[PDB]
């Protein structure tokens, strides 16, 4: 009654972690149609709540106001970052592959995420998957993502399975049915 | 799975549909109350995901630029829209008692929920919750503008936090916006 859900509380309603993933990637790289096949699979074959930040809902939405000098540039991802902490405190998996040719656009993210919140003295976990395609704004590779998929003649079904085993071995998702 | 996942799908697998819960009323008149226990019960008793768009985390975070500029007011009010129903558009009963003291300003959020969204030829539900209080009540401590035609009307003068929580929660199942009781 008096004071909001805690963290704990919610988690253990919801079933679930609340977590952001970030595709990366070329524009080319097939990140899109993994970040709708992962949501896909989430939310049918593992039954958690899950959301794709689709690009275009933000940009025409949300980001409307924004256009492309080089601080609106900045403040997309800002934006787009702190939707998907809310969806991560609201234990969801915020999913998203936005435009962020920039180590340093996904670290600004990844640091939003890891800024801890009044619902613990804990942030909430960013997972940066790399969707990496032979090379057969310039694009910046991360140094050390969650996942890496190597995107060549891949299954998108096994691209996704390849991240979400990724989240069963951090235990953010209930057992399958 | 190529273009996948439609409301219609999300919505059978979320097992409850997404929508908006907007709930005005001056400052006093224990809205930011009842959005902190309607959160509470939606995800604790009726087992489905909900979550508050009020607080600091939105104040610090999302619109950490914004201050008390009038457009700076208007533009806080259309992020949360926004955002709410992003929430309502991923099956999530979005909730927020922003201060919104105009119709103008519900009455700009509960269009872009009324707004057919891509692939869906109709928008989300947007519920306006009036939490009735007189204003000399309120002010035991450029006017709001009472909502011409709320989806619910809560007397709370005197009223209790749960009696006013379970006449939106009823209105909701009225509505069939909810799985079925536990």
């Amino acid at each position: 009654h008096a004071s909001a859900l805690t963290r704990s509380e919610r988690t253990e309603l919801r079933n679930q972690r609340g977590l952001t993933i970030w595709l990366t990637g070329l524009s080319a790289s097939g990140k899109s149609t993994l970040a709708v096949e992962l949501e896909h699979q989430l939310v049918r074959d593992r039954r958690v709540h899950a959301y794709r930040l689709d690009g275009d809902n933000i940009r025409f939405g949300l980001n409307k106001d924004l256009g492309f000098s080089e601080a609106d540039r900045n403040e997309n991802i800002r934006r787009i970052a702190e939707v998907a902490k809310l969806f991560a405190d609201s234990n969801s998996i915020a999913i998203t592959s936005f435009i962020s040719p920039y180590r340093k656009d996904r670290d600004t993210a990844r640091q939003l995420h890891e800024v801890a919140t009044p619902g613990e003295e804990t942030g909430l976990p960013f997972v940066e998957v790399y969707v990496d395609v032979p090379v057969e704004a310039p694009y910046e590779a991360p140094a050390n993502p969650e996942v890496h998929v190597k995107n060549y003649e891949l299954p998108v079904q096994d691209a996704v399975k390849q991240i979400i085993d990724y989240l069963d071995t951090k235990g953010y998702l209930p057992a399958k049915k």
